[PDB]
């Protein structure tokens, strides 16, 4: 079989070329930026994916010069990248994740049963952690969807993926509106605004939350005029005011339709109460991804006895970095819980 | 079975409502505004779909103002509108019942692997055209342009647009919501987010339908807005700094690909032409619904010979009115071929 070696820059380490190779290639994607190969590195054995783009001599690569900077467990990892022609191509050699949140939503859906919580919460806490990860750094990933968490199905690990979106926000600069898929758009991206905050990655995790628990998208339509219509069934008409603070300069006015009535019987209300602080329209109002780690709808994770379905431990959830924490640091007494803190 | 009789309002004409009864009632869709069911008038026995939406009573119906206005052979008719309740209160829209929609047809031959042959796109296309030559003389633009509004009748190859409820009459220096239109057909100004865009953006719409009859699957896909950009310009190519200043409001710089190269051969080259003269850039430069309708791709419509595949004639065609032509009176030596009656 055929075997392909290149000299690859690290990821993340000091700049010291390494020699790499690749067998097994194959095409996995094909998204509009470019493809979105799986190779099988010949050493380790190790299954890798690699995202190949077209490098404009005009400007530096953006999601390059983000993943370079990033390194989380909750991150898709950047193991090397490259350039190649066959005309000039950016290669991004990434670790491999065998499953998605999609996918596995999809299964589930199909099959007329919804995801055990423990993977509810399991999920969403770790895409929390990323996201305040990468907040942190100014870095609002603006495409957070089932697609892009890619999971291992046995650790239950789960990593945030496809930084082709993301950009660092900075006060005062515009940012275009057209950015984030259909159904995890937030309000004040339908509306159009162009000074939205990193708040929006946390809208898109509130979907996806209510997604898992539902079975189905929450808030769906192939216009924004009909998504508008869904959220305002849910949450109620926006006042005036919460207009004014989505920003962007007519419907059927509906009250508050409890959320209690959104979900099967059953739904924990702390998963309840956790989507209807995460989905609001003003996004200040909104809990910011350190805040939803704390709240109560995960305390069965910070519980000492908490084991997978499969046996296994569950996989590390409180090893925060000051950086991690810098939105808010006294949240570290909820964040960590006590046996985490045990010295031995 | 149960039958409805209720005191309705004649769409067209003076405000004076007449007892209606209806029978065979059934749910038959279910919009974000609202149900939509078919039923039986009791009298003609004629078939027809009932567009409930709750009423914001304090306020006058937009799309029901609008439809009471309009009078065409290629927009689905008002029959009648009444009100029910269910201490809330809804507007009932009965309009014609139309067997089919090109959405439908044209799922059918996509996953039958072959492509709907071409004198039904010209049929179709001509008579969404006509359409929105006619709407758009009166200032109002569709907004919502997609395979799913365009209602067809399978044995007369008659075309009907419809669903209303984005409809907007628009005014030069009023701005207008940017959120509006399906995914697969917004206009690029309103991915932009322009606010103050004109009726050429249903134009943009209908040469997206245009594409997708021909290719056999839309022309411009995906779940972002960025996606959906990146598509186009793999077609159009890099939008000059100028064509962005006239869409109004950081991408790869990618060359024209050559129209020709985008459907499979045999396309005919007319249809291409037709193609790249409504998906511009410019707004501006796009075609008008009453030139397109004139465009050389729908010569064969005009060729006094045409018939329809079944054996019947063609429906009308040539029927224009004064009101439709206004935008351009000069295009009628064109547009009504010399055997039309
Ligand atoms: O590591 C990957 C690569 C990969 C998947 N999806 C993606 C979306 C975006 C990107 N990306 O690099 O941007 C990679 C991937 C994907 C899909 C199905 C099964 C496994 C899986 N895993
Ligand atoms: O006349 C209708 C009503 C109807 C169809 N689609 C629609 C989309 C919008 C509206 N509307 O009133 O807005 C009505 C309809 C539809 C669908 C399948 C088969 C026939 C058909 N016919």
């Amino acid at each position: 079989s055929k075997v392909t070696t290149v000299v690859a820059t690290p990821g993340q380490g000091p700049d010291r070329p390494q020699e790499v190779s690749y067998t097994d290639t194959k095409v996995i994607g094909n998204g509009s930026f470019g493809v979105v190969y799986q190779a099988k590195l010949c050493d380790s054995g190790e299954l890798v994916a690699i995202k190949k783009v077209l490098q404009d001599k005009r400007f530096k690569n953006r999601e390059l010069q983000i993943m370079r900077k990033l390194d989380h467990c909750n991150i898709v990892r950047l193991r090397y990248f490259f350039y190649s022609s066959g005309e000039v191509y950016l290669n991004l050699v990434l670790d491999y994740v065998p499953e998605t949140v999609y996918r596995v939503a999809r299964h589930y859906s199909r099959a007329k049963q919804t995801l055990p919580v423990i993977y509810v919460k399991l999920y969403m806490y770790q895409l929390f952690r990323s996201l305040a990860y990468i907040h942190s750094f100014g870095i609002c990933h603006r495409d957070i969807k089932p697609q892009n968490l890619l999971l291992d199905p046995d650790t239950a690990v789960l990593k945030l993926c496809d930084f082709g979106s993301a950009k660092q926000l900075v006060r005062g600069e515009p940012n275009v509106s057209y950015i984030c898929s259909r159904y995890y758009r937030a309000p004040e991206l339908i509306f159009g605004a162009t000074d939205y905050t990193s708040s929006i990655d946390v809208w898109s995790a509130g979907c996806v939350l209510a997604e898992l628990l539902l079975g189905q998208p929450i808030f769906p339509g192939d216009s924004g005029v009909d998504q508008l219509v869904e959220i305002i069934k849910v949450l109620g008409t926006p006042t005036r005011e919460q207009i004014r603070e989505m920003n962007p300069n007519k419907f059927p006015q509906i009250k508050a339709h409890p959320w209690t009535k959104v979900f099967r019987p059953r739904t924990p209300p702390e998963a309840i109460a956790l989507c209807s602080r995460l989905l609001e329209y003003t996004p200040t109002a909104r809990l910011t991804p350190l805040e939803a780690c704390a709240h109560s709808f995960f305390d069965e994770l910070r519980d000492p006895n908490v084991k997978l379905p499969n046996g296994r431990d569950t996989p590390a959830l409180f090893n925060f970095t000051t950086q991690e924490l810098s939105s808010n640091p006294p949240l570290a007494t909820i964040l960590i819980p006590p046996h985490a803190r045990i010295q031995a």
